[PDB]
């Protein structure tokens, strides 16, 4: 008999904006610990992992562990039609088929109610390994966002370098080429043990900054052979990472 | 000899743009009395009444009674010509082939003047019948537009019950459902003399919410058997009102 | 050897926003008295000339003369790069096959360095005449935007007449007609020997008023049998001229 009531709704508006382009349909893990997503993206290539922490909820309560098969176009229109003030409520009963959200304002002159038909998926739960990464960046969101943009115009991959004194992001193609560099320092701070240098896919990196607004900051963690951590912070609550693999 | 002077000449930008896309072509009849304007709307489904009162008018003379063939397309491009501050004159000869169109400004020191060609359509005037409405509900605009769009997300229809206490909106479709409950208190106000429940194409309705601009509140007057009217008042002057047959 | 440090960045990004669309691919004139460019449009239609002396830039050095030719979309999407408050260095080497673009803040946090290819383009120097204008008229450049927009919904021409004490702009089409006065009064001044009533495809006029930004003032210098001159200042820097043959 799941319930979340999240006072601060727009996180949730947030993260279905940050999902919808990437994913199809995917399950939400409900939990006493909390809300959990893992999925592929409809193409197979990237990773999205989404952590909400039961202690985020202002209520929260999980009789029995669901896995929810959510279409994410269609939970983004239901979301769509909550404001940005909104208090937001989950409800699901055991053995669910449908999900409930309650979207209230304090003054409560204006209530709205959405079930949502839920999706029989079977999917299986990917291990995430952990991994030493030898280099961190924090840098600001807005920043990341705009070097992605600017840099998918000249060609469609972008090769990180990074060092202890700064972060360079070079893109070529047809045209020419480009590279774009900031120095340590919103602040740019790099934890460094080992430099690395990088290549990613442009057009993934620029679906997952559709995540920006849930944070200031972006936390990109890369080491040599394994996939870059694309980390945005949702303030005392929990993340969205994205993974992704350098090309090879 | 009909002319007709419009100092606040924003009214009519409004207008044109809250018919446009409903109506291809339709009639103003001009006398003594004003401005009216009646017509199916494209797809013959709701009727559209405009009243613009001779006395809301800064001048205003009718020597015999004119029916104007207009290409609303046509007339919303010449309108789209007139800043929102824009003194507005129409002018049309005894049996017109043109309506001229002159905007000013005060300072006189930009003045266009437009002429568009008419058409001929020998349109009949339709009775528009008068009703007992059980149930008449006041509310902000902007607030039935933003219920209209979102509910619009869900499915192609809405449910509007209304009782003493509160209206609702319902709506239904693939995805699942979601309901939208205003209570009674800009104001919610309604005066009921027996609860409806009706079923209405939500496309039409997002047709007529275009006249939002017209005025902070919408008036919705429902009963069992006859359309809704959606009325917008365009103050000091008169109105539109749209007329839609519930879903049987 | 050539190298040029433009303070005031923003104004090579609006000079490209104001090509982009009229040129595919054109031949800048790099020498000691500055940059100049003139090219048909790719219609062949009007002609566009650009001058920036080189005493705008905040250092200028041209060891020998340059033809660099350049795809205008391509380094449109390269300026995209360059923040509005960017210094930015333009640098190509003595015969050279690419050109340097480097932006930079005061606080040097984010410098960023691309190269473009360049074509190769044996264009010839077209003449372009000097001419008697028995008219000039000077605007604000919004204004004149406005017209031609606003117009171009009425048809696709529009006459220009011009008189000691004013200038009106018509247009006619199967809708009907419009003109639009404005009266000799920032300020409406005209310059003028002999009136003179001239037609201009307002297509290719939509395309000059993309040249905006860079001042809010135009000059319009028309005479019989020449082409119309639509010119905007590059403040302290030198121009963007648009010349455009009258309908015959
Ligand atoms: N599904 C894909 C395989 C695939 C599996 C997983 I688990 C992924 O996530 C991570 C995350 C962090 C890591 O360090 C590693 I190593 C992998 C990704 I990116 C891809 C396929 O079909 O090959
Ligand atoms: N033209 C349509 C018929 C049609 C005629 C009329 I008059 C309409 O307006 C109203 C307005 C208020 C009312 O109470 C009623 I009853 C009808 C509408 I909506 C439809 C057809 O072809 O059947
Ligand atoms: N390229 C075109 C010819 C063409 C050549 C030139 I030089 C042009 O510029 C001006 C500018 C100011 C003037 O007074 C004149 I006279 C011409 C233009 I407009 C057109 C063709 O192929 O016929
Ligand atoms: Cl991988
Ligand atoms: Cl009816
Ligand atoms: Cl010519």
């Amino acid at each position: 008999m799941f319930e979340a009531r999240l006072v601060q709704g727009s996180i949730l508006k947030k993260v279905l904006e940050a999902l919808k382009d990437l994913i199809n349909e995917a399950c939400w893990d409900i939990s006493s610990s909390g809300v959990n997503l893992q999925s592929m993206d409809s193409s197979h290539v990237s990773l999205v992992q989404l952590t909400l922490r039961s202690e985020g909820f202002d209520t929260y309560r999980c009789d029995r562990n669901l896995a929810m098969g959510v279409n994410l176009t269609s939970m983004s229109k239901i979301l769509k039609c909550a404001g940005n003030e909104d208090i937001i409520t989950l409800r699901a009963e055991d053995n669910a088929d449908t999900l409930a959200l309650v979207f209230e304002a304090p003054n409560q002159e204006k209530v709205s109610d959405y079930e949502m038909k839920l999706m029989d998926l079977d999917v299986e739960q990917l291990g995430i390994p952990e991994q030493e990464y030898s280099c961190v960046v924090k840098m600001p969101s807005g920043e990341f966002a705009r070097i992605c943009r600017d840099l998918s115009h000249i060609g469609d991959a972008v090769v990180i370098s990074c060092a202890k004194d700064g972060v360079k992001f070079s893109a070529s193609g047809e045209l020419g080429n480009g590279n774009i560099k900031l120095s340590q320092t919103e602040a740019v701070t790099i934890e460094m043990n080992e430099p690395v240098q990088l290549t990613f896919a442009l057009r993934y990196l620029n679906f997952f900054t559709k995540a920006t607004p849930l944070s200031s900051t972006v936390t990109l963690s890369m080491s040599a052979d394994v996939p870059l951590v694309v980390e945005y912070k949702i303030a005392d609550m929990g993340h969205l990472k994205y993974y992704l693999a350098p090309k090879i």
